[PDB]
C-alpha cells in the first residue's frame, strides 16, 4: 500500500496547519501590528479574489500538466505562505501573502483529482475518503498541538509558525517523490447544459454553491469576530480545541449522513432547508450573543450542520452526475461559488467597497443563510405543490 500510504502521508502533512487556528491574533499582534480595519477588510478579501481568479487556470494546467506539478506548485505556494507569514510586514507584503494562500487553495481539487490518475476506478471512492480523512487528522493534528503549545506550554506564535512551515516543508518533500501520473468547449458546454437538463440535475447544485459560498466567507472572518469578543492582548484564546472539534464533528457527520434510511425526493430539501435555518440561527447567535464560549460552540454546530449538508448535496450531485466528471463539476460549483463570494465581498467586505465592519457583516451572514433558507423552502414546497399531484 505505498502509493496510497505516500499520498495520505503527504496529505497529512500538507494539511497539518497549526497556525490557521491561531492566525488573527498573530497578524494583528505586535510581530506585524496590523490593525482589524487594515486586515479584515484588505488582507483576507485578497485571499477570495485570488482563490476566485486562480481557480480556472489551476483546473486548466492540472489536466495540461497531467496532475503531478500542481501537487509541488501546491507545496511551493505553502512554503512560501508561511516563509511570508514568518517575514514581512506592512500591507501589500501581506496582500501578496493571501495570494499566494489563495494559489495554494485552489490546487486542492487538483490534489484530490491526483488520485483519479493514478488508482483504480474501483477503489477510488475509497481512496478518496482515506485522504479525506488523513487531511482531517492532520488538520486536527495541527489544532490540538497549537491549542496544547499556546495554552499552557506558553509557546510564542512565532515559533508554532515555524512548526507550520516545517510541516509544509515536510509535504513538499513528500509531494516531490509522488508517482507520475503515467495513465470540444462548445460540445463540453453542451454536455453542461446536460449536466442540469433534467429535474434532479440541476437540482442540489446552486445550493452547493451558495452554501459553499457562506461557509467560505464565514469561517475566516470568525476568527475576527472572536477576537473582537475576547482580545488577545491580556487573554489566552482556546481556538485549537475548537477548529479540532469543529473537524471532528464534521468528520462524525459526514460518516453519519450515509446511515439515514431517508429518499431524496421526499423530502431532501425540505431537510436541507432546515439545515440552512438551523445554521443562520447558529450564525445570528454568534453574532449576537457577546459570549465566547457559546459563540465557538454555535461556530461548531454550524460546521457540522453545514458537513452534513455538504455531504447531502454531493451524495445528490455524484448520484446525478457521471465518475468522469467528479472532478469537472466539484470545480465549476465551486468557480461560480467563488464568483458569488468575490460579489459580496466586494459589496459589504472589501474597502474600496462599502467596507462594513466586521461585526456588522455577520448580520447580512445570518440573514444570508436566511435568505437560501426562504428559497429552499420556496423550492421545497414547489415540490410539495407538484406532490400534491
Ligand atoms: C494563512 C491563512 N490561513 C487561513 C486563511 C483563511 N482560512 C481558511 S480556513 C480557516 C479556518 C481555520 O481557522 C481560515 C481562517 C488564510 N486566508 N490565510
Amino acid at each position: 500500500f505505498l502509493p496510497t500510504a505516500l499520498l495520505c502521508a503527504y496529505g497529512f502533512f500538507a494539511s497539518l496547519r497549526p497556525s490557521e487556528p491561531f492566525l488573527t491574533p498573530y497578524l494583528l499582534g505586535p510581530d506585524k501590528n496590523l490593525t482589524e480595519r487594515e486586515v479584515f477588510n484588505e488582507i483576507y478579501p485578497v485571499w477570495t479574489y485570488s482563490y476566485l481568479v486562480l481557480l480556472f487556470p489551476v483546473f486548466l494546467a492540472t489536466d495540461y500538466l497531467r496532475y503531478k506539478p500542481v501537487v509541488l506548485l501546491q507545496g511551493l505556494s505553502l512554503i512560501v505562505t508561511w516563509f511570508m507569514l514568518l517575514y514581512a510586514q506592512g500591507l501589500l507584503a501581506i496582500q501578496f501573502l493571501e495570494f499566494f494562500y489563495g494559489i495554494a487553495t485552489a490546487t486542492e481539487i487538483a490534489y484530490y483529482s491526483y488520485i483519479y490518475s493514478v488508482v483504480d476506478l474501483g477503489m477510488y471512492q475509497k481512496v478518496t475518503s482515506y485522504c479525506r480523512s488523513a487531511t482531517l487528522v492532520g488538520f486536527t493534528v495541527g489544532s490540538v498541538l497549537g491549542q496544547i503549545l499556546v495554552s499552557v506550554a506558553g509557546w510564542s506564535l512565532f515559533s508554532l509558525n515555524v512548526i507550520s512551515l516545517t510541516c509544509v516543508s515536510v509535504a513538499f518533500a513528500v509531494a516531490w517523490f509522488l508517482p507520475m501520473p503515467q495513465k470540444v468547449l462548445k460540445v463540453l458546454w453542451n454536455d453542461f447544459l446536460m449536466c442540469y437538463s433534467s429535474r434532479p440535475l440541476l437540482c442540489w447544485s446552486v445550493w452547493w454553491a451558495l452554501s459553499t459560498c457562506g461557509y467560505f466567507q464565514v469561517v475566516n472572518y470568525t476568527q475576527g469576530l472572536w477576537e473582537k469578543v475576547m482580545p488577545s492582548r491580556y487573554a489566552a484564546i482556546y481556538n485549537g480545541g475548537v477548529e479540532a472539534v469543529s473537524t471532528l464533528l464534521g468528520a462524525v457527520a459526514v460518516f453519519a449522513v450515509g446511515y439515514i434510511k431517508i429518499s431524496w425526493s421526499t423530502w431532501g430539501e425540505m431537510t436541507l432547508s432546515l439545515f440552512s435555518l438551523l445554521i443562520a440561527a447558529a450564525v445570528y447567535i454568534m453574532d449576537t450573543v457577546g459570549n465566547i464560549w457559546v459563540c465557538y460552540a454555535s461556530y461548531v454546530v454550524f460546521r457540522i450542520i453545514y458537513m452534513l449538508l455538504i455531504t447531502i448535496a454531493t451524495f445528490q450531485i455524484a448520484a446525478n452526475l457521471s465518475m468522469e466528471r467528479y472532478a469537472l463539476v466539484f470545480g465549476v460549483n465551486t468557480f461560480i461559488a467563488l464568483a458569488l463570494q468575490t460579489l459580496l465581498t466586494l459589496i459589504v467586505v472589501d474597502a474600496s467597497g462599502l467596507g462594513l465592519e466586521i461585526t456588522t457583516q455577520f448580520l447580512i451572514y445570518a440573514s444570508y443563510f436566511a435568505l437560501i433558507a426562504v428559497v429552499f423552502l420556496a423550492s421545497g414546497a414547489v415540490s410539495v405543490m407538484k406532490k400534491c399531484r
